[PDB]
DNA sequence: TTTTTTGGGTGGGTGGGTGGGTTTTTT
């Protein structure tokens, strides 16, 4: 809405110019997203915008990156065939891949490096340019590092990015060594412009300040915050999002209709995307987990269920205001294993899980708030903090303090710090991110 | 009451002239098969009958081209010594394929690329005659490229086959390129000629017509078919005939026997020829999978248990009204369940009565039209549910070795 | 510990096949 003086500058930076690697960055809030749309309606349609979770690349007005290039749900080994599939000779995706001009891409902190590789090879190899990066596209990235990192499952997943890239973050991959990223910063909040006090204290506790969080606990604990009317609970875990939506379910007249999940092989209940022994009643809100075969829906998408029936759901969409109709989905447990003939690590299918696509959301993750303006929110703290950024993005929200309420005080012996980000944050400074060697693996 | 005079006018055709190969083809029922039959007696038993599948060559009073050659049940890649290995010295093949002079071969439709292929370079090796194809035997094939396609595996030789000839088609071999292929067609069904109207449906089928399909809907429809004594099950699936065989078996009255094997050495759990355990029940229709030295039984005939303890096994079969005993040989006992089968297993066969159980649909080209093409009147076949002609299945390959065989020659160049 | 995405037929053909894979034979 309106683009500010930083905004508008930073417009001009990355048009009119032909350097063609930009990243876009600055505290949660700042106005990041709606510079997107500002360039979306400048190269509108020379330009495909891209985000790595659902609710991002709702925000975005655009699709996931997986969605897009037609990656898989694991581990996409460095320019491996196996993962990342050239499109067909004469697919949609390759005339969108030789036509493109733009890729503007959101939320690029929580791009994990394998993810934002597959996209440098998949772009260089169908477009006929082996020797530039991401093939000739101008390349828009916005996001911030002090937001969610990336999701490492350890293990052998973990072993293999860090041996190929040293880590797991967006800035760790290779093609920054062949092309300089231009950084453009903004800083002015726009979330919490009517509110400066609140939007200070969130600047200090970005800096890890301790005096900033003791404040935060003396103004934003209150426990029974997520009870006040139309306020969302966020979550460090699934499983304490479910516990939570447990109870704004069973206060609902409507009947109970339970959606029983099939797994097969070896499939543990840790991993499951939504409970097996899903209850709802009409009126609840929930969120989607994957897309539409035929696009009529989306991961991310919110929405209210509107009438329930043996295996045939449909949910009215906050999105567009259509009734959809949601078939259960199949989740595959996968498993990376060495290979001692072919000398490479192989991912394996143990397990399947079958569930409608579905889970309440008056409670979610951190993860899926990432990207949005909340009116209120409550952060349940759960059996705590594990990711770098949740805390940031949890309390980041919101316009005003008084729209923020917190289940517990925090102490600062849960704040969480990466090496890499330190070493990012203070190269771009200088303006630029421009890497002469990959990462060491350790 | 003898051969049809266009099965009289095909008989004369491949037998008195001097072209190397040939091929007579025509809708199901025609009498292809029963022609086949006059060509082994004029042959006076010297010629080499084979077929594709066992119930084919039970059929035709022949037996597998790979039990023949002994080809392994695999992709037998184009002239591949590990795959085609031609037979020893002094062997009891080596002596017949040398003094081999015809070799009829039907049910052609089902033979796969790599099968023919495989054919034509074990007779030209082991005959000593690399440049002559089939090793200069007379090739009489019989068959309908409408009927079931071969079978391609879901393992990718499929793209070994397109990489190699471009389809699995019988038609599609390099020898073509070689030799021209003599079609003679028949077209008057003898399988159905009892019931011109149904015969006349089964033609209009044959070439797609849908005004055909919704009469067909209309008239052959009737789930509660299966149910009669009798009567065959078909199914597309082989999972869904194994389950059909076994309410039939748990329904009936009358407590088992369970058969269950030996093992020895490195044996997958589908490397044995019938599964694992098997129970039974006196009366009870079910099939055999082998035939036996002596000349009893033979690997397709079915029919009822008479008296059944361990390890004798009285049953009564059909293709006689005669008597068996079947004990195992490496090691289980080789009958198994025959209420409901795959079409695959049907192809081939006239049938008195047939129900297309259709479960989740067919899959294959030429799966719908075997099905209802096994008996000789209407009333003798029911669909469990009613055919969409978005089931009907058509291979390209097929349509346009159809329309150049109109002159009668097939060849590749 | 959080994200991304779909594979079988006891999920079922009024959900549809340009959402996409699989069935069948041969010792
Ligand atoms: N220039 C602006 N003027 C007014 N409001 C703005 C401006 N830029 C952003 N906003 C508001 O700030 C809120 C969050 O901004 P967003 O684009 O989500 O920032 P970021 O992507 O940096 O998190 C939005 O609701 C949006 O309306
Ligand atoms: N000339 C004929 N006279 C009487 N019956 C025949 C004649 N030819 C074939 N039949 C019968 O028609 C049925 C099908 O014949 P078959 O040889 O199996 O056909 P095909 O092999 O072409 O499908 C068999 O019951 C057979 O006995
Ligand atoms: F930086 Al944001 F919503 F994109 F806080
Ligand atoms: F062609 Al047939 F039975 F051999 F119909
Ligand atoms: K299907
Ligand atoms: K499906
Ligand atoms: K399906
Ligand atoms: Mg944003
Ligand atoms: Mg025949």
């Amino acid at each position: 809405e309106g683009l500010s003086s930083e905004q508008q500058r930073a417009f001009l930076a990355v048009t009119q110019t032909p350097h063609p690697a930009h990243l876009i960055t600055g505290p949660a809030g700042t106005g990041k997203t709606t510079l997107l749309y500002a360039l979306q309606k400048f190269y509108k349609g020379r330009a495909v915008t891209l985000a790595p979770t659902g609710t991002a690349a709702l925000q975005a007005r655009g699709q996931t990156v997986h969605s897009f290039f037609r990656f898989p749900a694991r581990l996409l080994r460095y320019r491996h065939p196996e993962d990342i599939r050239p499109p067909g000779p004469h697919s949609p995706l390759r005339k969108a891949i030789e036509q493109m001009e733009v890729l503007i891409l959101d939320e690029v902190g929580m791009v994990r490096v394998d993810l934002l590789e597959a996209m440098d090879w998949a772009l260089r190899k169908t477009r006929k340019r082996l020797e530039e990066p991401f093939g000739g596209v101008k390349v828009l990235l916005l996001g911030d590092t002090r937001q969610l990192e990336p999701v490492v499952p350890g293990g052998e997943e973990a072993l293999y990015i860090a041996r190929t890239w040293g880590g797991p973050f967006f800035f760790q991959a290779h093609v920054w060594e062949e092309v300089a990223l231009r950084v453009h910063r903004l800083w002015e909040s726009q979330r919490q412009r009517e509110d400066p006090l609140f939007a200070e204290l969130l600047k200090r506790l970005r800096q890890g300040d301790p005096q900033a969080l003791e404040t935060l606990n003396r103004a934003a604990v209150r426990p029974d915050g997520g009870e006040e009317p139309g306020t969302l609970i966020l979550t460090p875990r699934r499983k304490e999002a479910d516990a939570l939506n447990l109870k704004r379910l069973e206060a609902l007249p409507g009947k109970p209709l339970e959606y029983q999940a099939q797994v097969k092989g070896e499939f543990a209940e840790t991993d499951f995307p939504t409970e097996a022994a899903l209850t709802l009643k009409k009126g609840a809100q929930v969120i989607l987990l994957r897309n539409d075969p035929l696009g009529e829906y989306f991961n991310g998408d919110l929405g209210w269920v509107e009438d329930l029936e043996a295996e045939a759901l449909a949910v009215r969409l906050k999105r567009n205001g259509r009734r959809v109709v949601i078939r259960p989905f199949v989740w595959e447990k996968i498993v990376y294993t060495y290979d001692s003939e072919r000398e490479e690590i192989k991912p394996q299918v143990v397990g399947t899980f079958r569930q409608v696509p579905v889970r309440l959301a008056w409670a979610l993750t951190v993860h899926k708030a990432q990207g949005l303006t909340l009116d209120k929110v409550h952060l349940e703290l759960g059996r705590g903090l594990f990711a770098h950024g949740q805390l940031y993005v949890a309390l980041t929200r919101v316009r005003r303090l008084q729209d923020l309420s917190l289940s517990r005080p925090i102490a600062p012996t849960e704040l969480l710090w990466r090496p890499e980000v330190e070493v990012f944050e203070t190269r771009i400074q200088e303006g630029i991110w421009q890497k002469s060697h990959g990462w060491p693996s350790l």
